[PDB]
């Protein structure tokens, strides 16, 4: 094998299979070699000559919702078009339609996420940080809009390039890491809003100052009370709405004082500050909304609500196979 990575045609050479250590990449001919595993892999396209990183999701139709939180991530990055959200370039077709099993998911090639950002220790201008944050909440504006709720935001689910850009990927659970969970959804009461986002956003731009979670909890608990150590206990009944089940724990638990987050991350920007402060609030009700936020101080010289846009129109079970099939006939009518 010439290439590093082996790889053989296969399928007529319209297909090739890239061995990657014993389990094997098998896409469409177009994508030549090399290629390099980032399970993902990097591949350039070369018709259109546009590189993409493809994902492998293996046994897709296994299990039912495996299989709906594949298609719906494929339905609703298919309906998003934004510069914030991830777009899908690709989905390869299956090289024979009864042995359809693996699904391979071609996205635009971005170069690292926010994870990687926050763990790799390298120092950020402010300016920089500002530009995420921003990023962020307009890509979740647009999301919002067209009623959907990401529902799992986390510094690994935001991808990066040189440039800066952001793009948030990784949808479902919209109409395990409880670190950027809202209060509210530790307290089940399934009714919840976009400010669940919101919350998550806080948490990850305060990771994203002190470099390491703001609520590393072990357990349901546990995150709870770290929560409380800081955003204080709430009005007695006034920030409760959710069942009474949730609102007798709470009063059980003992008395938490704010903390001043400011005193606790001296070294962040005051304005910023302001914002996660707003942004980190029990009560969903009295959480800022996206919109309030993209208008906030800190982010006054990004702002630009005329750059700002919703979605035009909003959005929306074995064969559901069918339907992937379907859009992968779309993206190439030659199969």
């Amino acid at each position: 094998g010439i290439e590093n990575i082996p790889a053989t045609l296969s399928h007529g050479g319209r297909f090739i299979q890239y061995n990657i250590f014993g389990n094997i990449f098998e896409v469409t001919a177009k994508y030549k070699p090399p290629i390099m595993p980032i399970i993902v892999c990097s591949a350039m396209n070369s018709e259109t000559n546009e590189s993409v990183a493809i994902k492998k999701i293996a046994n897709a139709f296994d299990n039912k919702i495996d299989a709906k939180r594949t298609l719906r991530e494929i339905k609703l990055l298919r309906h998003m078009d934004h510069e914030n959200i991830v777009a899908i370039r690709d989905i390869i077709p299956p090289p024979l339609r009864n042995a359809f099993n693996d699904v391979y998911i071609a996205y635009e090639l971005m170069d690292t996420d926010l994870h990687q950002i926050i763990r790799s220790n390298q120092a950020l201008s402010e300016e920089h940080c500002q530009y995420f944050l921003y990023q962020i909440l307009r890509g979740l504006k647009y999301i919002h809009s067209a009623n959907v709720l990401h529902r799992d935001l986390k510094p690994s689910n935001l991808l990066l390039n040189a440039n800066c850009d952001l793009k948030i990927c990784d949808f479902g659970l919209a109409r395990v890491t409880r670190w950027y969970r809202a209060p509210e959804l530790l307290l089940n009461s399934s009714d919840y809003t976009a400010a669940i986002d919101v919350w998550s956003v806080g948490c990850i731009f305060m990771e994203l100052m002190d470099r390491k979670p703001l609520f590393p909890g072990r357990d349901h608990v546990h995150q709870l009370r770290l929560l409380m150590e800081l955003i204080g206990t709430p009005s007695e009944e006034e920030l409760e709405f959710l069942n009474e089940n949730a609102k007798r724990y709470i009063r059980q638990l003992p008395p938490y004082p704010r903390q001043s987050i400011t005193d606790k991350f001296p070294t962040v920007h005051p304005l910023a500050i302001d914002l996660i402060e707003k942004m980190l609030t029990f009560d969903p009700r009295r959480r800022i909304t996206v919109l309030d936020a993209l208008a906030h101080p800190y982010l006054n010289s990004l702002h630009d609500i005329s750059d700002e846009p919703e979605c035009t129109i909003p959005f929306n079970e074995e064969q559901m196979k069918e339907l992937i099939y379907r859009e992968a006939l779309a993206f190439n009518p030659e199969y």
